[PDB]
């Protein structure tokens, strides 16, 4: 298993315009569009994003690309953010894929929030982050898919998407 394997299970994969859990436009795998309540405003940034008139539709390969860039993205924000960059260095193979997927689900900004939890993992103390984690608006709103990273977390093992 790996980070995209990880992603692919837990955001899908959709080839037209969709409203994601929070209600926001996006495409493919996980690709926010816009946080816009336009359609319009949607179809927009997606012939931008890329580089042709889509009409809100897209091919597989279009998907994968994006997924490419966000994923790189994602981890390129953590290396240029300080509290990020600590934690993610800390950390084996396994729990490095954990951190990853947050700040992809959620924005480097949201991730560094979690300032409780980043401390207990840099030292290394895998049930109370746990908990911790737990604690969130995060585990509220998106339960099943919090549960898999954290178990991730938790173990550092792949145990909660072998299933999957």
């Amino acid at each position: 298993m790996n980070i995209f394997e990880m992603l692919r299970i837990d955001e899908g994969l959709r080839l037209k315009i969709y409203k994601d859990t929070e209600g926001y436009y996006t495409i493919g795998i996980g690709h926010l569009l816009t946080k816009s309540p336009s359609l319009n405003a949607a179809k927009s940034e997606l012939d931008k994003a890329i580089g042709r008139n889509c009409n809100g539709v897209i091919t597989k390969d279009e998907a994968e690309k994006l997924f490419n860039q966000d994923v790189d993205a994602a981890v390129r924000g953590i290396l240029r953010n300080a509290k990020l960059k600590d934690v993610y260095d800390s950390l084996d193979a396994v729990r490095r894929c954990a951190l990853i997927n947050m700040v992809f689900q959620m924005g480097e900004t949201g991730v560094a929030g979690f300032t409780n939890s980043l401390r207990m993992l840099q030292q290394k103390r895998w049930d109370e982050a746990a908990v911790n984690l737990a604690k969130s608006r995060w585990y509220n709103q998106t339960p099943n898919r919090a549960k898999r990273v954290i178990t991730t977390f938790r173990t550092g093992t792949w145990d909660a998407y072998k299933n999957l």
